[PDB]
Order: structure tokens, then sequence, then C-alpha cells
């Protein structure tokens, strides 16, 4: 039995079975439940049972140290089959979880251990992170809680009518009309009620309509609002993953007004750029360990002919990539004849290459072989669709680029690690899709009438498809939308699930990716003179005091400047004095510094093209033409040289400057990807995205208007979309819409709709094509898109070692080492006197343990008593509210005094001391203001009610993993200020330049009254939401819109109202370049170096909680 038991055990044939079993069972689980399905499912479950009575009779249940269930993945199997036969016994969310099962599979694919080692690694590292996650989510809940309380709630409602019709005013009539929702203005077509506020700056109403409070639900029925701590909390968390957060910020600025933007720039920054690059250090940290212990543990054969092959394959590239749609008839000739002269070139290379070298040889070679492959391809294909295996042709350009032979061999050395981790992600995507298909597959057939149109939505869970898809869409970053719509048809179980699926696949699996990347990928007179002027500090300061002064002024040339004759005069009598001094600037510093060494540096370079552009304008007004706007715009650029000379700035422009070849390397490989996904989407979709509408934009069903000759036949509009892979240029802009996640629903919801040629799209006619542009995601995305902070990270680390002085030779225990050396010269001790018998009594009380427990037991309630308070409370829970709030205040006021008693002077020796005291005073000040405020604006109320996160602030004294993660901070906060102010500047001179470009554009897409690039606020908004790329696709819609448009007047002083397509894709492209891809990824490398050296000093050396340890004894 026992003997039986083992042999059969250790046999590796037991285990192949059981996982070929695995593998049957999840296929079938894919497909839809059918009779033989319960068969299938009872022999497998009937061959578990044997393995899991095989094995115990092996080993045994508990009672052994090398028993059965002492093994986590015994436990996980026998959990299985025992959930297995309760529902065979005889509720359903429970049969749900037997793909959990599919989990063993990783075992499969070589060198799993390093991967599933380093995962369980990281989950046990974030104990420390979720503390302070929570904590700061608490406490910005709070301030939301405290600041858009019921705001989200605002409408027009329409004014009371004194005709008479809804007879004479009284209040309960008031009531009754205001109430009704049909007196509610919304505008034709639209889902959500706009928002408004009467707050400068904020949303206005139409005539005859007053902004009202209390009226109707929040947006996104109704889950999106501050009402409560639960809805702030979602909320700021929503905010944090930056998940479609544009709407909410757009939403809260229009309720409440623009300077609440400050609220959201502390989140965005606290929230997104340092605790996510928080957990992305952990996880690269854990991988780090990990691979570090597996390492540990252990004539045709000449030049010319080549170069002629290369030039022929660029103009086969090229020739390729010229097919568009809609060719003419030359053109497709000249395509089609190229192309039998490529092909036939090719043969010839063949034949020529088969004959002068041995076919031994050539056959051993790589490249032969691939080129054999592709000439067999294009023989294939001219005789007789086989046209998409031309792409293998661009490929070879890999042999004759250095480059992307690098990127290659980079590649296929450590490709088991990209195997494994992909493998590992896509098996986590198919056991979610399960689980979600399983648990909310009926809600949505069931509930459908809840939808807006009792319609199915493009994204649900109805099979495996769609769940897969759209488990694959909340790990791209998208989770909210689908969250909200399992909520409409659903319970509260969707939130646990669509949240774990955010955490698990993206802020881990693909920080793990991140750090597999990141570790794979790494006259004499008057020369004296002015010399002299010219080195003075006095100059310098001077002349940078101007050329703040002058942007300054810059920053006032709004669309109101015209009614402003002041303010023009102003502007136009500095651009003269300017002139003359930029003039005698250039002649001054010529004079002392020569033209050699003038015209040999780039900033002085800069600085003769600003004198060169105001030289020309003032030539220009003189002859009687308008000044040139962008010559004297460039101006702007002139305060990029103090700027690099702020103190600790040194370091991010150096590391930029470091960065930039490699930037455009990546940015390169990228293009040539990107150009090869670009002519497959246009072979694939070309022409296809035409369909047929009416009046209104709204598509027609295809029963009705069966191709393009019954659209036309009855007089509709046959319509392109904006977005579409016409061509190439087309290709690349969707690829690039696709690839940074914004405007990719309606391009993927048009390819899946795309039939042939002049026939009308078919709703999910062509489901399968979703696998296009999966690869891309994959291959686009989660590759060429995440270099760029790899190599941040590894040349701010090598920056950061060259700024501190140390050598570059020196190995990491040695700097460990030198940094406790050096920690080890600076300490001293001091001892408190003890107090006089009262007070010594005092003190002691005062010292002990149990104290500091009770008062952070008191920070706890009062916290909690914070968040008992929701909007539309009655007055008496407020007033309790407020009482529970002043005792709390009057207990730690009583603390503090005793502590000042009982330490006398010395309770100013602690800076949590002084911090406590300044908490004290600013809660007895505030306390008191608000009672007057209040009874003689609400919005100001609130602002200055912020006072009371300062006694809650407290909690986070006494902690061990915050207090490191938040010396880490404190160390880093430097210069992640400089880069904060760095991109200030950028975002400074970018809306200076779109307030120039796009002031007059009509209102569309997501440019509109209240958000626009009219002023410099508004811009300043606009471009603060662009910085993480969101809505981007709205603005360039709005911006690059070239039709219905009427040009500019002259004469008549009309300024014009139309945009600029190629003005726009420029604009918009650079911004997104230099601030989402460069600047931002900045925080990440900064953070990280920061956060992995505190537990190197943590772990494998000393801490300065170590010496105060040392001297605590001492
Ligand atoms: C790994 C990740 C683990 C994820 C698991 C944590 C999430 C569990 C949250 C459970 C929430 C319970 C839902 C029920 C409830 O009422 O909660 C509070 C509240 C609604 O309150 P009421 O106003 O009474 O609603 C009725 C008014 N129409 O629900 C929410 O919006 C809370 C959602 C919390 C988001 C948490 C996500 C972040 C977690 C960090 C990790
Ligand atoms: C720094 C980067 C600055 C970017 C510079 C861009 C300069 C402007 C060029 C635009 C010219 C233009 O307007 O051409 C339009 C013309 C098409 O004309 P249509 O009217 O659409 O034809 C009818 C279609 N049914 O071409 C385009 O649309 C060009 C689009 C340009 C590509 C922009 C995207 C670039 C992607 C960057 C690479 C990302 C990967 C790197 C990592
Ligand atoms: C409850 N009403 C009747 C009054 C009682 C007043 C009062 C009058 C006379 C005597 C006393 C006594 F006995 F206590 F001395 C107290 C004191 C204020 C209180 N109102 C209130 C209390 C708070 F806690 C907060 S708060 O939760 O926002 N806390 C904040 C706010 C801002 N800064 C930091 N903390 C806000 C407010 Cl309006
Ligand atoms: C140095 C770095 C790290 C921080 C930079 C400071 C910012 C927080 C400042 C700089 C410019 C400020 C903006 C200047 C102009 C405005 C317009 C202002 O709104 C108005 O114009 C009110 C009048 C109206 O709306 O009618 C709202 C605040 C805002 C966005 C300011 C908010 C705070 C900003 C972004
Ligand atoms: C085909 C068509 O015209 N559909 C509607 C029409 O019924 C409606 O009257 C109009 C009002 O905006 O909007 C559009
Ligand atoms: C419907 C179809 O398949 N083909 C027709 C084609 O025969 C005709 O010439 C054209 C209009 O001229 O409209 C389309
Ligand atoms: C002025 C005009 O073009 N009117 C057309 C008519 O000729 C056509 O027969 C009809 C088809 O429904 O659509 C309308
Ligand atoms: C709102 O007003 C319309 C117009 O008189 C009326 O038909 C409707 O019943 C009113 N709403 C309610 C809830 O009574
Ligand atoms: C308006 O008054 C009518 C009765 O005259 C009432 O039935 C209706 O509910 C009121 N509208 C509301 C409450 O929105």
């Amino acid at each position: 039995i026992r003997r039986v038991a083992i042999s059969t055990m250790v046999q590796p044939i037991f285990s192949y079975f059981i996982m070929i079993t695995i593998l049957i069972h999840c296929i079938f689980m894919i497909m839809p439940a059918t009779q033989t399905t319960y068969i299938l499912e009872l022999v497998f479950l009937s061959i578990y049972t044997i393995e899991v009575v095989v094995k115990v009779l092996a080993r045994g249940f508990i009672l052994h140290p090398f028993a059965y269930l002492r093994d986590p993945w015994n436990w996980l199997d026998f959990l299985v089959t025992l959930i297995g036969y309760i529902t065979l016994v005889v509720l359903y969310a429970l049969r749900a979880f037997r793909v959990l099962r599919s989990w063993r599979t990783v075992t499969i694919v070589p060198g799993w251990r390093t991967i599933v080692d380093a995962l369980s690694l990281s989950i046990t590292s974030l104990k420390d992170l979720v503390l302070l996650l929570l904590f700061s989510l608490s406490v910005f809940a709070l301030i939301g809680l405290q600041l858009f309380m019921g705001n989200l709630k605002h409408k027009c409602v329409k004014h009371f009518p004194a005709d008479g019709s809804w007879g004479n005013f009284t209040d309960e009539r008031w009531f009754n009309y205001t109430s009704n929702s049909s007196h509610w203005y919304i505008p034709d077509d639209w889902i959500e009620y706009p928002l408004c506020g009467n707050s400068s700056g904020a949303g206005m109403c139409p005539p005859g309509y007053t902004c009202l409070q209390g009226y109707g639900g929040n947006p996104n029925y109704g889950y999106t609002s501050f009402d409560t701590f639960g809805w702030a909390f979602l909320s700021v968390f929503r905010l944090v993953t930056l998940d479609y957060w544009e709407d909410l910020y757009q939403l809260a600025l229009r309720s409440a007004g623009p300077w609440h933007i400050l609220f959201f720039i502390i989140v965005v920054f606290y929230g997104t750029f340092c605790f996510l690059n928080f957990i992305l250090a952990v996880v690269v940290m854990s991988y780090t360990h990990m691979v570090k212990r597996a390492d540990e543990e252990k004539v045709v054969l000449s030049p010319f002919f080549e170069l002629f092959i290369a030039v022929i394959i660029v103009l086969n590239i090229t020739f390729m990539a010229l097919d568009h749609h809609d060719m003419n008839i030359e053109f497709e000739r000249i395509l089609r004849t190229g192309n039998y002269i490529f092909t036939s070139i090719y043969i010839v290379e063949a034949v020529l290459k088969i004959i002068a070298l041995s076919p031994k040889f050539y056959f051993k070679d790589s490249w032969n072989v691939f080129d054999f492959i592709i000439v067999v391809f294009a023989i294939l294909e001219l005789g007789l669709v086989f046209r998409s295996f031309r792409l293998l042709r661009v490929f070879r350009l890999a042999k004759f680029w250095p480059t992307l032979n690098n990127f290659m061999s980079v590649m296929t050395k450590s490709y088991g690690a990209f195997v494994n981790v992909m493998y590992v992600m896509f098996l986590l995507l198919f056991i979610f899709a399960i689980i979600g298909m399983q648990l909310f597959g009926m809600n949505y057939i069931d509930n459908m009438e809840r939808f807006p149109d009792g319609d199915l939505p493009r994204w649900n869970f109805t099979d495996f498809l769609h769940s897969f898809m759209i488990v694959f869409r909340a790990l791209c970053g998208e989770w909210i939308e689908s969250m909200w719509d399992c909520m409409l048809v659903g319970d509260w179980s969707c939130i646990p699930f669509f949240v774990a699926v955010f955490f698990v696949g993206n802020l881990v699996i693909l920080n793990l990716l991140i750090a597999l990347l990141l570790n794979n990928y790494g006259w004499s007179n008057i020369r004296r003179v002015c010399f002299l002027l010219a080195k003075n500090k006095y100059f310098q300061k001077f002349v940078t005091a101007v050329l703040v002064i002058t942007s300054v002024l810059l920053a006032l040339e709004d669309i109101y400047l015209p009614q402003r004759p002041v303010l023009v005069n102003i502007t136009l009598y500095v651009d003269y004095v300017l002139t003359a001094f930029f003039v005698i600037e250039m002649i001054i510093m010529l004079f002392a510094v020569g033209f050699k060494k003038y015209f040999t540096s780039k900033w002085y370079w800069l600085d003769f093209i600003v004198v060169v552009a105001y030289l020309l304008n003032f030539v220009l007004m003189c002859a009687g033409i308008e000044a040139l706007q962008t010559l004297r715009l460039l101006r702007v650029f002139r305060l990029f040289r103090p700027l690099s000379k702020v103190n600790g700035m040194q370091v991010v422009t150096s590391t930029l400057v470091e960065a930039v070849p490699h930037i455009f390397n990546v940015i390169l490989v990228g293009i040539f990807f990107w150009l090869v996904f670009a002519i497959m989407g246009v072979q694939l979709f070309a022409g296809k995205f035409y369909k047929c509408v009416d009046e209104n934009s709204t598509v027609l069903s295809h029963e009705i208007t069966m191709d393009r000759n019954d659209c036309l036949h009855e007089n509709y509009t046959w319509e392109n979309s904006p977005m579409n892979f016409d061509h190439v240029g087309n290709a690349y802009l969707s690829l690039l819409q696709v690839a940074t996640f914004k405007g990719w629903l309606q391009i993927m919801n048009d390819a899946i709709d795309s039939r042939e040629v002049h026939k009308q799209p078919i709703r999910e006619t062509n489901i399968y094509m979703y696998l296009y542009f999966i690869f891309f995601i994959v291959f686009g995305s989660f590759f060429i898109l995440k270099l760029f902070v790899c190599i941040l990270i590894d040349i701010f680390r090598q920056q950061r070692r060259k700024a501190e002085g140390l050598s570059a030779t020196d190995s990491r225990t040695q700097l460990i080492y030198r940094r406790a050396v050096m920690r080890t010269m600076s300490a001293k001790p001091v001892k408190r006197i003890p107090k006089n018998k009262i007070q010594g009594c005092i003190f002691d009380l005062v010292t002990n343990q149990a104290f500091d427990i009770s008062i952070m037991v008191l920070i706890c309630l009062n916290m909690v008593t914070m968040m008992v308070e929701k909007e539309g409370q009655s007055q008496h829970m407020t007033e309790v509210l407020y009482w529970i709030n002043v005792v709390f205040i009057i207990l730690f006021t009583g603390e503090c005094v005793l502590k000042l008693i009982s330490l006398r002077h010395y309770y100013f020796t602690v800076g949590w001391n002084i911090f406590d005291f300044v908490v004290v005073i600013i809660s007895i000040v505030g306390m008191f203001l608000a009672d007057l405020i209040e009874t003689y604006s609400p919005t100001l109320f609130r602002v200055i009610r912020l006072a009371r996160i300062g006694r809650i602030l407290r909690l986070v004294k006494g902690a061990k993993g915050i207090r490191l993660l938040l010396l880490a901070l404190r160390k880093a906060l430097r210069t992640l200020f400089n880069v904060s102010f760095l991109l200030f500047v950028i975002m400074f001179v970018y809306a200076v330049f779109g307030m120039e470009f796009f002031m007059h554009i009509r209102d569309a897409g997501a440019i509109d009254d209240v958000y626009n690039f009219k002023t410099f606020g508004q811009s300043i908004i606009l471009l603060f939401q662009l910085a993480t790329s969101a809505g981007w696709d709205g603005v360039y819609f709005a911006i690059a819109n070239e039709e219905d448009c009427r040009a500019p007047d002259h004469e008549l002083g009309y300024p014009g109202n139309c945009g600029s397509r190629a003005l726009g894709i420029a604009y918009l492209v650079s911004y997104l370049i230099i601030t989402c891809l460069v600047v931002i990824n900045m925080y990440a490398a900064v953070i990280l170096d920061y956060v992995l050296e505190v537990y190197e000093d943590s772990k494998e050396g000393l801490t300065d909680d170590d010496y105060d340890m040392f001297f605590e004894v001492w």
C-alpha cells in the first residue's frame, strides 16, 4: 500500500497525466456548458480524488513534518477538490474558483522558480506599503469629503415662471416645480446633466436658469461623488491610479472653481509620482534579489553586393509602405512592377549565394536560411492570402542596422524570463476571466434593461472572449467603467474583483516586466571692462530678473488683451525696450568673451537666435508689417540658463542630457516596429471604416442600408471615421492612440465591425481582430514604451554617484560601509533631568509608553469620528460631531500642557514635540475662527476647516516601515522639487505657445467654454491634465479640425476659428514625448534610487535608528 503509493507518486508519468488532465479541463472550461461537460467534470473530479488519495497514503495527512498538507500546492489541490465535491452534493459562487487549479500549469515552463519566488517576495514585502497606502488614502478622502461634499449635485434649474402657468407663487409650489426633472437644463442627446457653480471661473448657466444644489443624483449612476467617506475613498483611489481621472477632474473644477486644482496637484504628486514608484522599487528589489541568488547558485561575397542588397531592401520597404486606399491605376502599376523586380532580384540573390557558397555552408547560417524562407514565400505568393508574409522582408534590415541587431541580440539572450513572465500574465488573465464570467455572466443578460438603451454594452462577461478582453482592459489600467457597469447590473462583489485585478495585473506583473527590462537592458580696456561687468554677480541677477519679468508680462496676453489699451501699450513699449536690451547684452557678451568662444556655445547660439528674431521683428515693424508673434514669443527660451543654475538642478539636467542619445535610439527602434505594425494595419483595415449615417450622427442598421449604393440612394451620408488606417500616417497616429490607451475604444470598435469595402459595418462581425491589437499592445506598450524609465533610472544612478563625489569603480558593499563610517562620525547624546515630587511623578507618568499608546488610540477614535461625517446629515449630528471634536481638542491640549510641565524647557529638543505644539496652536485657533467665519463664504469656511487634518497627521509617529519610507521621501524631496519646477517651466512655455496657436478654435471635442486656451489659467489647467496623456485624443480632435471652419478676415479683423492639423499634431506629439515619456519618468528614477539606498542601509548595513539605539544605553 505505502510502497505502491510512493512508487506511483515518484513516477513522472503521474504528474504528466495530471497536468494533461488539467489542461483539457481548462480547455473545456472555455466552451459553454452542456450535458457532456457534466460527465467530463465528474471524470476529472474522480481523477483528482485518486491523485489526492495516492498522495495522502504515500505521505500522511498533517501529523508529521513532511505530510501531505505541509505544502501550499497540496493545500490548494485539497481545497479545490473539496469545493468540487460540495458543489456536486448541492452556492453557485464557489464553483467559479475551480479554475485556481490551473495555476499549477505555471510549473511547466522551465525557470519558473525565479519568477514565482520574486512574485511571492514582492507580495510579502508590500506589507509595509499597504498601511501607508491606507493612511494616505484615508487622509486624502477626508480632505476631498471636506472640500467637494455635495458639489456634484449642482444642476441648472429653470426659473419659476411669472406668467402664472404653474399658479401663484408658494414655497411648496416652488419646491414642486424645481424638483421636476423636466425643468433641469440638459443639451439634447446628452446622458448627464451639466454641472454649474457661482464661483468665478466655474460653469455658467444659460439665461433663465439658476444653479441649485441637492437635486437629482450624482454622475455615473451615482457612483462618482464625495458625499460619504466610502465614495470619497473610491474617488481618491481612482485619482491616484489615474483611471479615467480627467472626467472627475473636469467635473470638480466645473462645480467648485479652478483654484481647487491645487487639491488635484497634491494627490497626483504624492499618490502617483511617489507611492506607485515605491511599489515599483519593491518589485525591482525582489526580482534583483532572486536573480542574484539564482546566478550565485549556478562578386556576391563582397561588401558592395551587401550594400546593394541593403539599398534594395530599403527601397522595397518604402514601396511597401507607400500602399494606401483608393490607389490610381498608375500607382498600382508602379508598385506591382517594383514588387516583381524585387522578387526577381531576391531569387537571383538566392541562386548566386547557393552557387558561390557551398549549399551546406549556405544553410549553416541562420540569415541565409531566413532569406531562403523569404524567397519561398515570395515565390508562393506570386504564384497564387500570403501577402502578409512580405513583412518578414522588413526584418532583414536588422542585419545591416547595428542598433536593431543589438536590440534583437539582447532580446534573444534572455528569452526565458520574458516567456515565463508573459505566461504568468496570460494565466492570471485566464483565471480572472473565468472567475468573472462565472460571477457576472447572468447579471448582464437578466438586468439588461437597466442599461441606458436596454442594449448589451460592448464590454461584458457574457462569454469567455469578452471576459478575457475585459480583464485585459483592466490590466491595461482601465477598470472603473467596467466596475460601474457591474454595479449597475450586479452588486458590491464587483468592487473587490476589478480592484484586485488592478493590483496583481498592473502594479505587480507589469512592474515585474519593467524590472526584467531594467535588469536586461542596462580696445584692451574695453574688453577688460566688459569682462568685469560680465562676470559680476549683480549684472547676472539683473538680467535674470528682467527675463523673469518679461516672461510674466508674456503670460498676460490673453483673449481679453485687445480690450485693455494700457496693457497693450505696456507690452509694445516693453518689446521696444527689450530689443535694445538684447542688442546691448549681445554686444557686451561679444566684447567680453570673444567671437570664437561666443559662437562655440549652444546657449550663446540660443541668445543669438533670440537677438536675430527680435531684430527681424523690429525691421518688420519699421517697414509697417505686423510683427511675427512667434518670433517675439521666442524670448521665453532664455529662462533655461537661470533654471539650470538653480541649486540642486545640475543632476537632473545632466541626466537628461546624457539620456538624450539613448532616447533617440529607442525612438528609432519604436518607429521601426510601429512601421511594421502600421503596414499590417493598413493591409487589414484600409478603407473599411466607412459607414452610413443620417442627419444626426447615428449609425444606421445594416438591414435598411446594405452597402454604399443603398446609402446614397436614400440620400444618407457615407462617412469615414476620423481615426483610420487609410495610409501609413493615419496608421501611425491610430497606433499612437492605441498605445497610450486614449481613444482606443472607438478604434477597435470600428475594427471589429469592419467588413468588405463598400459594405455597412455590423456589430462584432470581426471579433477576433482584437488579437491584432493585443499583440501590438504587448510589443508596443509593455516593452518599447518602458525602456525610457529604465534608461532614466540607470543614467540618474550614475549621475547621482558622480554628484556626491563617489568613485564609479567602487562596489556596493564599499559604498555601504563608507556611508556607515560617515554616519558614525557624527553623533552626540543628551539626557533630561527628572523633575518637585508632584512634577517628578508627572514626568514619570508621561514618560511611560502606555501614555503614547493611549494618545494613539484617541487619535484613531477622533479620525473615525471624522469619518462619520456625511452629506445631508441633520443639524443635530453635525453639532454633536463638532462637540466631540472640541472634547478631543481639549484632551490633546491637556496632554500638551502636561508634557510641557513635565519636560519644562526640554520639550523643544525633539522636533516632533514642536510639531505637536504647532498643531495644538493651529487647532485651538482655527476651531474658534471657524465659528466667526460661519456666522458671518462656504468655500472659505471649508478651506480654513482643513486645519483639523494636523491633529490626525500625528498617527504616523511611532511606525518603523512608514518611518523608513518617509526618510527616503525626505531625502528625495529636493530632487523631486527640482523636477517639478522643470516640469512647470515646460508647461509654462507650452501654455504660452498653445494660447498663441489655438485661442480662437470653435468649441468641439474636449474644448468648451470652461476648458480652452483662451487664458493662461485655462491653458495651464489643460496642460496639467495632458501631462499624464489623459484625454489628449479629445484635445487633438478639437485643435486639429479643419472642416466647417470659417477662414480669418484680416480686413474685418476677425481672427478666425479654424484649426490646423499639422500644427496640432506637432504640438501634442512633442508635448507627449517631452512630458509623459521623459520628464514624468524622472520621478520614478529618483524615487527608486533613494528607496533602494535606504533599504540597503537597513538590511546590509547600519541605519540612524541603530545609532540611536546604541546611544540610548550610553
Ligand atoms: C460646536 N460649536 C458650537 C463650536 C463650539 C465653540 C466653543 C465655544 C465656547 C466654548 C468652547 C469650549 F468650551 F470648548 F472652550 C467652544 C468652538 C468651536 C465649535 N465649532 C467647531 C468645532 C470643531 F471642532 C470644528 S472642526 O471638526 O473642523 N475642528 C477644527 C476646525 C478648525 N481647525 C482645527 N480644528 C469646527 C467647528 Cl465650526
Ligand atoms: C514651484 C512649483 C513646485 C509649484 C508651482 C506653483 C503652482 C501651484 C501655481 C503656479 C501658477 C498658479 C496658477 C496661476 C493661475 C491660476 C488661475 C486661477 O483662477 C483664476 O484665474 C481665477 C479667476 C477666475 O477664474 O475668474 C486659479 C489658480 C491658478 C490655476 C493658479 C493655481 C496655482 C498655480 C498652478
Ligand atoms: C413635470 O412636469 C411635466 C409637465 O407638466 C409633467 O407632465 C410631469 O408629470 C412633471 N413631473 C412629475 C414628477 O410630476
Ligand atoms: C408636483 O405636484 C403634483 C401635485 O400637484 C405631484 O403629484 C408631483 O409629485 C409634484 N412634483 C414633484 C414632487 O416633483
